[PDB]
């Protein structure tokens, strides 16, 4: 009855089940968690590994011998437990230097700073054996229109990728970034707000193949867009490294809910996009217990996040599986739209009389495309009315 | 006193001030324009030039005959007021053949048919001496999850392209391709929603620099994102050949109204960077004179288009030519966010330890940006307080 | 299997499944069906009754003879069939002359005639045996600020409701109205935009008691409104009249997808509160089958219809049920907000000590809420994992 | 030049300019403010007063020794600066008992300790001199269906806000209370999220004479909806009895920016409104200087809120006596709108052939609105192009 073990892949940051409930109108609920006790918690919960930014691990300040100790006892968490650390990251939004970003801050000074804290924890993440780094720029961005140019701030973001580049490939890791978007919050609006805008940036950058996305799924609903359909612009572009699920309500503040919770249709829906395409990356929970729950309510929604992606894993599967559904999406031309429009060429449709001047438009444009019987099952499948 | 002349390049498409009215809710309230009183109407406004759908142009339908009748028609106007032809575009959407899409329907056949009356338009864009071709994809998309695989559909879609791109090479057409980008309405969610998924779409086709995108001001804020943000990447991308101007207030339907309406400030911030950035392109104004208004009050609407782009650019004028400002750009730090973060190099950045060691990461926080009051001098010039 | 009968109340108006599929953007995609084939068909489907504006029914400008012969005819289907009529309302919007609105239009003479077009519609409801009439005021509104003093837009709009309520109380009428709100569209704005604002706007007509609200699911969720959230404060009220039910995917164009669609859990508390409530009018239909779907279809959408609020209500029902839940309803003290802060009252309240001078905050604080093991216990139900 | 004098009524929460800048994201970037220099600092600025939440004054957990002095503090800068303090409200959010609500808690004993709270803060502030008290519930409300019984809830709000009117009633103060709504943020829904909710919740009050709103620019922006409008309705129904100004871009987390950033055309429509209805109350500004700014800053764009006020102000009072205006009012058919529909009586407009026998519906029908032509006049005079 939908029980995770650690092949399902399931990973959390360490920064998830421990946010303490501080959000900007209220203090603290929740005590801080040791790392080492988030390790072993969801260990027991089934989890396969945690991520982290720097700040998380080590706190802010540490002298390399208090780092040392961190690193140690984080180490011997994992070894004990069996998790695994597949992504860091680096915190560079909450300190105060960073009230105006880190790689396109206005002052220079504050931008080499910010580099020279990713580089000394990308060779911490390498030493852990993560595979991913993530990089999400919360802090990149403007709430005014004359505080930023942003042909400039994308010369600056190209600038740092292209060093991080530079720098593991001269070291050579094997690792690889995935840029996060997020359409504004804390920041009035974000540079590359959306999947789409991180992709294109990508495509600029001196070594395009080592960058690729790790969308979230309430960001894209931030800006009121269809995660499943940018998911897939994703996988098709062939740059879908990592990815944070989770839920929310519409466009609205970042909520972070529970894997599951808002959009239930969309996620039913980017299960069986990710199932089916193959993914085989992390299934990564980046969501915040709510500040109303005590600790016995931080592992209960923990536990939710993996029944739900399992539960919808289920009924995705039923789905595809299902004759009825097979015959409705051939009846729906599902089929036809995966085989080429012109494997012909463009000669042979220039000269094809039925493509244009024989074209009966009225009894094409008659055809019904049968999408709502479809849906219905669907529909069927996910509420187990099938 | 804010008149324009036909060397400001504002142009309007036939579709515009020739809307009749009709929305979901209700028939039309004014009765067709012929396209050649649209024309002489515009010249006398000051307009430079005009655009059309296939479809707007050559009723759905006409004999050969017939077609060569209207491009005459159309073409003696054009000879008797000097009014230019930069831009066509293919009317993909209104017929009920494209009611599941042109270039993504599922149905093979549709498919083929759209690229056939494409094509015939582009021959007929370049005889008029159209510069740039538009395809805005309205009925490319879905309403439900399992009706349109996309990655399935990003291939027809590119597959339709690059088939585009042959045929107009091989013509030997000086003529490019704009993509734009729009997220929703008609369709539940439209394929390339944004223009970063469009800039990032572009980067797959066989030959990306015959492409490039038309954004429209109120389709990117229907996802609530930051206009000029998206076109300054659009512009460090080399990639804006064209815009569609108009107003929109906010996350709902697509409002078209005209330009400086909606969100000013944003369009304030938009006509600084255009004219800074040197565009010089077409001011394509793509709106629709509310259905409450007659004939005076279409042309008084279309005047008002044209007289805010004039107000705006002088006020963003002065704003950059006034000392003051130039002082607060610097207090601000715009200059710095113009040099390079590292033109010293990698290894000369992991060497300095002012950047990390020796860095006063306090002294750093503690310097105010000064963006508040750059952002009143900029409601002071754009008020007329200054 | 979730087979609807008339004892379910489940309703839908002509206009929904005769919608001809007419776009702001495209043609029709099927024919106008014949009133008398559309309550016949929903008959079979185990529908309760239709709905129907004046127009639907009686083409515009139809004499009085052809008028009795609509009615003649519609009366013998609702006899053969055994269908009700249990809601009319008017149309106000489809016609040019309402493009300013009807009630407040600027121009004294429209609002005058369309409080004519109302009361002859009044007549035919209450001859039909409708108990409800709805007012739409889809055209009241603006789209720009100087167009409408809301003020005196107000006073004509309860003008018009007073009015109506002085004619259907001199005529001995049984008859109550409801005010369905819309946020936007066709209008820019549309006055009464809520649930709440309609709400507030009723207590300042003359006799409060004959008018209530009609909510749509899709409206309140065009301005990201928690749908049983504003239900729950009109039946608090004593005001839930009627209700529309469909689905909306987020802030966007009025989507009017078939019930259940759209936000799923959102259509789970809403079945679980009518239901719980003893709401028992109309379940009413507001919804429009897809442009693509041809005529199959149009009456597969309307039996998912009815099909997904079955669905909902036996897993509603389940989840009140189930021990466990009861259960962890008290952990979470929903019995606690059912009973009186301070029945003992003011005097009492000020001089208990345990409430202020002797209350533990810090013991009180850290109380976990229990609300994600609700929740999840929710998600069960829905997705049949319980 | 748009210099501020106490006259004009500007006044100013203590934690606005005292926010240190702390975001969900992010530590603090400025010290904190002694609520004496934030006093005086104002007092130089032209403003006219101050408010307070209980908590921003006295700290949490004073003894009540500690609370006269700093009630003595305060009153002597007061008395030094003839600074005023028309509101003042209570703090409800942000400590961690309050995780679930206060009025609104599932917990009695908490609603209790809300209600002891509210009270002693009520005595305080008639004590300094103010004449409204707000509430605002940012804790009311759920982030999930089941956590809520929201008629319930609304059951022990209006019990909370019966028992603060009995109390003020009992002791005969002078004090009116004004709620003010959110629709969401810090709760993933909040109930009363409107203006249009929250009037209507005032007319089922025991003594709704006593409440009135507080909106808040941002905040109906949060939803969506047209401010002025909303004003419009509050001023209609006699309840607009205090009013925060901010600035918000769109349907995103609360910004809070300074008064006339955001939605400046909204901003314009905003003050024509309060200047032309007399509103007389205080003009009171809930903002945060963004947290990029130092103390510099702070001040800057605390002036700039009351600058930009005054432009404003200036701007709609020349549109509304340009005599070129007055035409196009009465063009537009304003005056029409002000008139009543049927003063002659509901028999007399049955009787009436010109209002539907012989009223020629395609005259009325063709009558343009001409309001492009006014939006421009007024676009005109806000710009300072007139
Ligand atoms: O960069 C990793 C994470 O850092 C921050 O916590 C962000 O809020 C989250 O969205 C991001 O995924
Ligand atoms: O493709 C050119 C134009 O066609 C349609 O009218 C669209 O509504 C508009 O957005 C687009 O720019
Ligand atoms: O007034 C009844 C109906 O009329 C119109 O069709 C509206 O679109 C719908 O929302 C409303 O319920
Ligand atoms: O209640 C007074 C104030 O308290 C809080 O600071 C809220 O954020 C603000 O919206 C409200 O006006
Ligand atoms: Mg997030
Ligand atoms: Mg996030
Ligand atoms: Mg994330
Ligand atoms: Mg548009
Ligand atoms: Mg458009
Ligand atoms: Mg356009
Ligand atoms: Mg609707
Ligand atoms: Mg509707
Ligand atoms: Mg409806
Ligand atoms: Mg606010
Ligand atoms: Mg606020
Ligand atoms: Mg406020």
């Amino acid at each position: 009855n939908y029980q995770p073990t650690p092949e399902d892949r399931f990973t959390f940051g360490l920064w998830t089940v421990g946010w303490q409930g501080r959000d900007p109108f209220g203090d603290a609920t929740r005590r801080a968690l040791d790392p080492v006790e988030s390790v072993r918690r969801l260990a027991e919960l089934g989890a396969h590994g945690v991520t982290f930014h720097d700040d998380d691990l080590i706190p802010f300040g540490s002298s390399d011998s208090e780092r040392e100790e961190h690193v140690k006892r984080f180490r011997q968490a994992l070894d004990d437990t069996g998790m695994k650390v597949p992504m860091a990251t680096t915190n560079l939004f909450t300190h105060p230097v960073f009230k105006d970003g880190g790689f396109t801050a206005n002052d220079r000074d504050v931008r080499r700073y910010a580099l020279r804290k990713t580089i000394r924890n990308i060779d911490l993440a390498v030493e852990l054996g993560a595979e991913t780094y993530v990089a999400w720029g919360g802090r990149e961005g403007a709430e005014s229109g004359g505080a930023k140019d942003v042909r400039d701030a994308l010369d600056r973001m190209k600038e740092a990728f292209d060093l991080l580049g530079e720098y593991v490939t001269s070291q050579g890791y094997d690792i690889r970034f995935a840029i996060e978007p997020k359409p504004n919050e804390p920041r009035g609006d974000i540079l590359l707000p959306t999947v789409g805008h991180a992709l294109a940036f990508i495509e600029r950058l001196e070594r395009p193949e080592l960058y690729g996305v790790n969308p979230e799924v309430g960001h894209e609903q931030m800006a009121g867009l269809n995660f499943p359909h940018g998911i897939a612009q994703a996988l098709w572009a062939g740059k879908l490294f990592h990815i944070d699920l989770n839920g929310q309500n519409g466009i609205k503040y970042d909520q972070d809910l529970r894997f599951g919770a808002g959009d239930l249709r969309a996620a039913f829906w980017l299960v069986d996009l990710l199932e089916s395409a193959g993914y085989s990356g992390p299934r990564h929970f980046d969501f915040k217990p709510p500040r109303t729950e005590d600790f016995d309510g931080v592992w209960a929604s923990a536990a939710g996040c993996m029944r739900n992606y399992l539960i919808l894993k289920e009924r995705a599967a039923a789905f595809r599986a299902d004759p009825e559904v097979q015959e409705a999406l051939r009846a729906s031309r599902l089929d036809e739209l995966a085989r080429p429009t012109a494997a012909d060429g463009l000669q042979a449709l220039l000269d094809d009389r039925s493509a244009f001047e024989e074209f009966d438009v009225d009894a094409a444009a008659a055809r019904g495309m049968a999408f709502e019987r479809l849906d219905q099952l669907a529909m069927d499948h996910l509420l187990g009315a099938r």
